[PDB]
């Protein structure tokens, strides 16, 4: 396989389905990336993550640079070897979680104290190299919401200068430039002119893929969709479109309808350890007393191993008892459900019936 | 298969190897039973428990009678169905954990408040029936250590009266008497005459197997072995001998040398979530800094899936980070190590070289 090749096999409106080919594997799009925090997809062996259908996972840089450390992971053979996942890994660039979980900002980057460290475009790209990332994200600033037009502009402009620094850092590292891909991140808050300026700046630098940054930061679904409506068409059509940090099943469906190809979210893993299970009839909270004697599986149609073997009653008991096996089973089912959703999306676009699928999905889920 | 058949295939000194055949499966002896607390072997799917080599697991009655409740588990189809383990389950009778984890004692049984309930020989045997246990333990009193000869005698006498009540309760329940086995429990503290009286009482009532109760209660290995030396030969030779709550690998080896056939302990699961890993060169604590860059597996010879795939360095990181996957991997390795120990014990007895194995095992483990 090539370092990076994105092919679009079918389209419906703004929605696309196709493949990203990389050295470590093929990614079917639209894609959902389970999140590995601290070098593990919580409560799952990598083989289980792959059995759910995942083609790629996301690695969080902030946690890994703190523990176990990026240089240590490189000394040990890289993140793939370390955690036992041999397919593609997308790594975030670290600043979103620095600003949410740990700080002093400047044009150079951000200094912060672990919940002292520094993060600059150059150091972010180097950490992602030391981890052995397949898809490297540019170092950006996720503008807070709401933002004034002046502050959104100033923030977006900084991120575009950092995008250029990220590009040059990545390109200066032969092994990284030859084997990995680099994605740029559009900013601009909710403002169409700033989103356009950001798209133009990123296309002029040139990236393998383009993320829509700065969303899912409290603006709500209607506003996120309004911004996606004008923002995604600004990005190069022939490269993947990644919506960072999204999201709930209905957010994914509407984002695909607006041209997004890639997603990640801690919702299925996080909320699964919490007791929320996704089903085609909407989410349920398995801790509710109504499930204490329910012998049905979490979802009536789900093909995952959890729904083949255990009841709602048993998983209700495990989560109420705080048992590790409850987090394992809930997480496997929820990531399998997300992957089945992505498969249904890909098949319906391929068959020119995605509009119908989206409508049917929502009528039943809600 | 029969309800219960114990066959001895080979002997060496007091050590025996053979099989227990039951309706739900064959148990190879000497056997180690992983412990299921609250209807789960912590951090393992049942398929993983079976992949380590386990033929039978232990179900704790005290926890299950409190949550989810024994009548609820019966309504749901029994413990096997509920947790997804279709092979034999041995259930404890509940009083050991009542006295350690929750009480008013009388000749009728014990009343206690959940960390209000009652437990009598008749109710214990009924709870084990409602769970669908394959091997039912008699309801006993684990005498505290140290005990005076008067108190040990009074306690042992009560337990033998409860043993008779347990036998009659079990026999009065046709479905239970036809499909399950019943084990009696010898008491008597460290006193040879009381151990003999207890063995005589239990053999006169008649059981499918005999446990050595009242040990591993703080007397220490030398004293436990001294009591096993005279106590195990008192029990019927042609039935299984079960040493409750034991134990560390060296305790198991010496107990087999003294005629024990069955074991259970939370050590491998419990201590695995804590960071202790068993190895043929003795235990290690994977949280120690020395393992942070160690690429070797937990044990150099272990055949388990964890040692095939992940390093000490990765498991060190997971346990230090409090990640669920660290408890999963440590638990699978430690239960696999215990099962490999039991396999080595069974093969060495079968080959008339267990004495040599015990000596070699200790020289290297210590
Ligand atoms: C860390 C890489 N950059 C980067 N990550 C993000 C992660 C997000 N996660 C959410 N909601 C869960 N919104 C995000 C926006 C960004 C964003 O604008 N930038
Ligand atoms: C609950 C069934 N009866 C019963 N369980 C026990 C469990 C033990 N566990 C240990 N050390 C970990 N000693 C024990 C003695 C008994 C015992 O004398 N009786
Ligand atoms: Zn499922
Ligand atoms: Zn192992």
């Amino acid at each position: 396989r090539p370092r990076f090749s994105f092919s679009i096999a079918a389209r419906e409106g703004k929605a696309r389905t196709g493949t990203i080919e990389m050295k470590r594997g093929v990614i079917r799009t639209p894609a959902f990336m389970p999140v590995g925090t601290a070098a593990t997809v919580k409560a799952l062996k990598p083989e289980t993550v792959r059995a759910t259908g995942a083609d790629i996972i996301l690695g969080n840089t902030y946690h890994l640079m703190l523990r176990p450390g990026a240089e240590r992971i490189a000394k040990l053979g890289g993140l793939h070897s370390f955690m036992g996942w041999d397919r593609p890994i997308l790594t975030d660039s670290g600043g979103y979680q620095v600003m949410s979980l740990s700080t002093k900002q400047s044009e150079e980057g951000v200094t912060f104290k672990s919940h002292r460290h520094m993060l600059s475009p150059e150091r972010s790209i180097e950490i992602q190299h030391l981890l052995g990332s397949d898809i490297v994200m540019a170092f950006d600033e996720c503008t807070p919401y709401p933002a004034t037009p002046s502050r959104a502009a100033s923030s977006m402009e900084r991120s575009m200068r950092w995008a250029k620094r990220s590009r040059d850092a990545f390109d200066s590292r032969k092994e990284q430039a030859e084997n990995a891909a680099l994605f740029g991140i559009q900013q601009g808050s909710v403002f169409e002119n700033l989103r356009q300026q950001s798209a133009d700046a990123l296309a002029e630098i040139g990236f393998d893929g383009y993320a829509v940054g700065g969303l899912a930061v409290g603006e709500g679904q209607d506003e996120m969709f309004r911004v996606l409506d004008f923002s995604v068409p600004m990005l190069p059509d022939d490269k993947p479109h990644y919506l960072m940090g999204v999201g709930k099943p209905d957010d994914i469906v509407g984002a695909v309808e607006r041209g997004i190809d890639m997603f990640d979210c801690v919702l299925p893993t996080r909320s699964g350890r919490n007791g929320q299970a996704f089903t085609w009839d909407g989410p349920i909270n398995i801790r509710n007393a109504r499930f204490s004697e329910d012998l049905k599986p979490l979802d009536s149609e789900c093909h995952c191993a959890v729904c083949q073997k255990w009841s709602r009653a048993y998983i209700h008991h495990l989560i109420r008892a705080g048992e590790i096996l409850g987090a394992m089973l809930m997480t496997e089912h929820n990531i399998a459900f997300y992957q089945q959703l992505m498969q249904k999306i890909r098949d319906s676009i391929s068959e020119g019936r995605f509009s119908q699928f989206a409508q049917d999905f929502r009528a039943r889920y809600f």
